[PDB]
């Protein structure tokens, strides 16, 4: 679990997204497991606007932060799911680092602000849904 509260906004992973999420919508898109709802209280984290492909995650399954390099925003594989079948999932960053289920959530940090957020995971690799592009949450 985990978010990230910018402006009158709130970025959660689509397929954790709650009754109210859905209820205030703003944009969701599946083939990058985000939906972005309005919330009534002012949100403080600074979106980072660079290319940078290093950074530190919150991985929750050791109360722990990882420092990590990862790959550009990229179409990527999955697999099935409660929420999806195998697909192609845009906007993708990969990292060698650990994560298992209910790591999702996790914020992925550079020294420009927030990055993304942690989306996959499996083998020793870690997935990141980047939102780096979504000029739109600064207005
Ligand atoms: N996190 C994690 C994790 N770590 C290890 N094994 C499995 C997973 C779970 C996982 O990757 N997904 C399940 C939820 C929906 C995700 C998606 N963006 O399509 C895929
Ligand atoms: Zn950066």
């Amino acid at each position: 679990s985990g978010a990230i509260y910018v402006g009158n906004y709130r970025v959660v992973n689509r397929h954790l997204a709650t009754h109210n999420d859905w209820a205030n919508l703003v944009w969701e898109d599946s083939s990058r497991d985000l939906l972005v709802s309005s919330t009534t209280a002012q949100g403080c984290d600074t979106i980072a606007r660079c290319d940078c492909q290093t950074g530190v995650y919150y991985c929750s399954s050791r109360r722990k932060h990882y420092p990590v390099s990862f790959s550009k925003p990229s179409l990527i594989f999955v697999e099935a799911s409660e929420y999806y079948p195998a697909r192609y999932q845009s906007h993708l960053m990969l990292a060698v680092g650990h994560s298992e289920p209910g790591d999702c959530g996790g914020i992925l940090r550079c020294q420009h602000g927030v990055v993304g957020i942690v989306s996959t995971g499996g083998n020793g690799l870690v997935g990141f849904a980047d939102v780096r592009d979504l000029l739109w949450l600064d207005e």
